[PDB]
């Protein structure tokens, strides 16, 4: 699998509407909502490229990423799924990235589960929590672990939500 | 059920080693680790009162709390379990309280599951995350939602962990 920076650059040079973090969230969202056929391709094209298919050479690593996401979620022995956020050290930039990831995960899972709004219990609470997370606002020049420590826990929670969803919907 | 402030005061006047938040965590920890008999009483007495039983009048509300915790975790329709933290508005004080809660939850669940250290996958990750949460350090005079927003998500994650544990161990 190509690196995050590598994917970011191939997507940008092809003029795709998603950066690598957004691609990771959208595809994880479709898989956690239980999508199992090849309809992820036309959905990806509709929502990230104005209905145009990706060029050859980009299609392959993107598809390898899809499969890697799918396999880790089918549980390569409990909890191997990773979010695929920015590698930027600025904690405020990691915050932004998690939010960025969350918007596309919510879009994907909602396309896969058109009646998600009806879910209650823990599934409904997680849906509400991800929606709050994509607008999680911070600031100041902190650059500290204060926000870092907190963020890492929120990240573990989002990984857990991704596992709970995949199980409920697969 | 008596209020949090009420329980805090009855525990303090009886010289008990736990405040109300700590009591809530310890009992939730024993129940999430699957304890099902009346051994929670001598364990509570050993770890919160130097092996002395609680006085009459305190024993009753404490036992009502135990039952309330047990019933909400058996899932009074998905996700009704609450942590029972401090009602103090200072976000830094809520942070401290969550940590306070987490130490006793970890003590309880570990007494109920003496081999918890061997768990891997998501259960092992949650155990590691709660252990990081009880030492979650913050500071400054922020008093903001910055930390508030983040804390609420961490709180939802701990509620979720409590549900995942109860299910794995009940």
């Amino acid at each position: 699998l190509i690196s995050h920076s590598d994917m970011n650059q191939q997507l940008k040079s092809a003029g795709i509407g998603f950066n690598a973090t957004e691609l990771h969230g959208f595809l994880s969202g479709l898989l956690c909502g239980g999508l199992k056929d090849q309809s992820w391709l036309p959905l990806l094209y509709q929502f990230s490229n104005d209905n145009h298919a990706y060029p050859t050479g980009l299609v392959q690593p993107v598809t390898e990423l899809y499969e890697q996401i799918s396999q880790t979620l089918s549980d390569v022995e409990g909890f191997t799924f990773e979010l695929g956020l920015t590698e930027d050290e600025n904690v405020f930039t990691q915050a932004d990235s998690l939010s960025d990831w969350a918007n596309q995960f919510l879009l994907g899972i909602g396309l896969a589960q058109p009646e998600l709004a009806k879910e209650k219990g823990e599934i409904g609470e997680a849906v509400d929590d991800l929606q709050d997370i994509c607008q999680l606002g911070y600031d100041e020049d902190d650059n500290e672990e204060e926000l870092a420590e907190a963020l890492e826990e929120i990240i573990e929670y989002v990984r857990t939500i991704a596992m709970l969803f995949y199980s409920h919907f697969n």
